[PDB]
């Protein structure tokens, strides 16, 4: 005969303690598992709201096992293991309600036996446990955000100059990315912004389209309920030559003696680079970048990259104008600070 089933149950967070609401732990919506013999697939199977897949029919010998979840409409059934392989996503407005969120684990060639196979059952279950350990999947995306935004204007500009946010900006986002890979940065060269297309800064890539899903009205970033966008990877890690950061920015009225700018100082603001013609002011945050007025908690390196499956926890404290080109390089005056606390995400159960 040769017929086999296997069974594969998802490593999820052995948690004792609540996640807290802003934190978006990743949630499995649907589940699906694939048998390749060779490149046709042989077995596929989902489960919805569920964080294993039981008893999927398949025979014996040499397979690769993929699993993919929050696939959505993505049509999966009759694929080629080289098309899974080389599927892509792009980025969406749905996933800046934390919707869609696909999450992958690498491609695994596993030999079945005749009968009842495991994966993720700890021994548990007469038959062939071809592995032991709960399967990791991991999000495609990435978080950037603000769990707080703070003004404290140093001593030149304290009781002169103030800041009225209004937006909250993702620029410089990298449209599409694959889905599976030790890496999952690809050569698409599209990126997308809530702001203009027309900063021609440094950072400023040449293909480039605006979405009204990258700005957000401002809202007093808090941490039940951080400020901010899901993204892409993106490497922007070049010891020199253009790169293309991720920015998560915020923007405003920079106002001086209580009032807009005007006048004299209008023009010098404009001058200075701080103002646009509106008189309003960015404060860009370069996403896990190494800047000198950047802090990373708990000895963390920022590595100039987006990175599947983080959370960039972002504190801006904003102390004097900021600039009137968020895409341009990392500004020469430090009239901000970050400190950014970098996670990954666990999956948690049911």
């Amino acid at each position: 005969e040769g017929n086999a089933t296997i069974s594969v149950v998802l490593k999820t967070s052995n948690s004792n303690r609540a996640f807290g609401v802003g934190d978006d732990e990743s949630k499995v919506a649907k589940l699906t598992v694939m048998v390749y013999n060779g490149e046709q697939q042989e077995a596929i199977k989902s489960a919805e709201n569920a964080t294993k897949v039981e008893d999927i029919k398949c025979s014996a010998g040499q397979r690769t096992l993929v699993v993919m979840a929050n696939t959505g409409a993505m049509e999966l059934v009759g694929k080629t293991l080289a098309e899974v392989k080389a599927l892509t996503t792009e980025l969406t407005a749905e996933n800046q309600e934390a919707a869609g969120l696909i999450m992958t684990a690498e491609p695994k060639t596993i030999v079945l036996k005749a009968g009842k196979n495991y994966i993720g059952y700890s021994g548990t279950g007469e038959g062939n446990h071809i592995e032991n350990d709960p399967l990791k999947i991991k999000r495609v995306h990435a978080r950037m955000a603000f769990t707080e935004i703070k003004v404290q204007m140093s001593a030149a500009y304290d009781n002169i100059y103030t800041f009225v946010p209004e937006k909250i900006y993702g620029l410089i986002a990298k449209k599409q990315s694959n889905l599976f890979g030790a890496t999952l940065v690809n050569a698409d060269a599209n990126y997308l912004t809530g702001s203009l297309t027309t900063f021609n800064g440094a950072y400023t890539p040449a293909n480039y389209a605006n979405v009204p899903w990258l700005s957000r009205n401002y809202v007093a970033p808090a941490a039940d309920a951080p400020q901010g966008f899901y993204v892409l990877e993106n490497d922007y890690s070049a010891n020199g030559g253009t790169i293309h950061p991720t920015i998560l920015c915020v923007y405003g009225k920079l106002q001086k003696n209580g009032a807009d700018l005007a006048g004299a100082d209008l023009a010098a603001a404009q001058a200075a680079n701080w103002v646009d013609a509106e008189g309003k002011t960015y404060y860009p945050v370069l996403v896990n970048f190494n800047s000198n007025n950047y802090t990373y908690d708990s000895n963390y390196t920022p590595k100039n990259k987006i990175e599947r499956n983080h959370k960039y926890d972002i504190k801006l404290t904003i102390t004097g104008p900021g600039t009137n080109n968020p895409e341009n390089p990392i500004t020469e005056s430090a009239h901000l600070n970050v400190q950014c606390t970098v996670a990954e995400w666990v999956l948690v159960g049911q």
